[PDB]
């Protein structure tokens, strides 16, 4: 994991990529948006667990630390996947290939249009930077590893140290991709920063979305510790 | 602003630095924690406005964009200042030189100890990285410029472009500082990433803290648009 080259890191991440899922609704019936979106998110989470298990370094950690990292990152990870899928659909969010929604469609649930707008703006930003696939898979792994690493014993100290070393390797990998594409050393550092700074915004979006979900006050919304632990164990 | 050298950027930021304020309580009287903390934050905000006005590039923007950026960033900026002040006080938060508080003192307000713990962990992280003063002032300017830039006309497009160019200059400046301290090119990129990734955590802390403040349901808590506009105008 720490012994991987940049090219091997990129290949491993590209190979771990989850599939694009479809919404479950009968397309022959007239057109619950939140029901459809929740069911989709539920099914995505299962594939997210399998993906996480394939990110180099992640299964080197304890089970309890894997659960903590996923608990902190899951909504950010769904969000960055959505934004990526939506990049070539200006003004629309591609929740699934059969569920491409605009901001006006978001207005049907109190509080949702604000979150829709933020996600659309992030997609616009990705389009302006011309984000590449190989850069995207790196960023998504950085989110997994970083989002919970500040909120966790000798074992904990070793785990945090390992997470930081894996993150360094992903940083090396990003810069290598940018070097391969022909950017100058200045451009490399500038773009690295531009990418990492978007991750703060993805965090913000996730916090706003978690507030929405918690506000539903429902046991069948937001995956519990125990459900994540059961799927990861 | 865009014509500044790295060294001139660092000098301008170091010169803009606000003062360290004191809590207002009679030290001869027996020991309201939230009252003291709110009064301190109120007075800090005034100095924050003056600081912001001295960050290169910031007064090149429209008044409405300056207000938006401050509205998005103010709590992150107070938080990164607190964490910096607290760096050489393991297990304590130096809200002011006469108000140095531990996690047990946070437990006196429902919900506060969790936020205290996060801030202490960030201080610990800064101590482990050995963050320098010159790096800190850069990060604080990046927060000002970046936090609201994804949530904003031809003028808006020009403003966002300018913000991104100033952010590039701050990135150049960081790397120059790291080059001046003798780090290799690898170490430079690795540390740049490590620093920027902590900014996601500061965002998260701020969202958690904003949720606390809004939950108070009080007109004399959280600065309004109009108050920020009045102070900035
Ligand atoms: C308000 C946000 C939490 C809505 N998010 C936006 C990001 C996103 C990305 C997806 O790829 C699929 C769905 C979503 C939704 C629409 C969403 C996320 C989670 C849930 C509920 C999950 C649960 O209750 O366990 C519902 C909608
Ligand atoms: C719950 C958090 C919002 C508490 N924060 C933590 C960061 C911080 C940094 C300071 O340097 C000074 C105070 C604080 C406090 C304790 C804080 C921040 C804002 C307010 C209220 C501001 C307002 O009501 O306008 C109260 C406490």
């Amino acid at each position: 994991a720490l012994s991987l080259t940049a090219d091997q890191m990129v290949s491993a991440l590209l190979d771990a990529e989850p599939p694009i899922l479809y919404s479950e609704y009968d397309p022959t019936r007239p057109f619950s948006m939140m029901g459809l979106l929740t069911n989709l998110a539920d099914r995505e989470l299962v594939h997210m667990i399998n993906w996480a298990k394939r990110v180099p370094g992640f299964v080197d950690l304890t089970l309890h630390d894997q659960v903590h990292l996923l608990e902190s990152a899951w909504l950010e990870i769904l969000m960055i996947g959505l934004v990526w899928r939506s990049m070539e659909h200006p003004g629309k969010l591609l929740f699934a290939p059969n569920l491409l929604l605009d901001r006006n469609q978001g207005k049907s649930v109190e509080g949702m249009v604000e979150i829709f707008d933020m996600l659309l703006a992030t997609s616009s930003r990705f389009r302006m930077m011309n984000l590449q696939g190989e850069e995207f898979v790196c960023l998504k792994s950085i989110i997994l590893l970083n989002s919970g690493v500040y909120t966790f014993t000798l074992k904990s100290l070793e785990e945090k140290d390992h997470i930081h070393r894996v993150l360094d390797k992903i940083t090396d990998t990003l810069i290598h991709l940018m070097a391969k594409a022909g950017l100058t050393l200045q451009q490399q550092h500038q773009r690295l920063a531009q990418l990492l700074l978007i991750l703060s915004h993805i965090r913000h979006m996730s916090n706003k979305g978690m507030e929405h979900l918690y506000s539903m006050k429902c046991k069948n919304v937001v995956p519990s510790y125990d459900l994540l632990l059961e799927m990861l164990d």
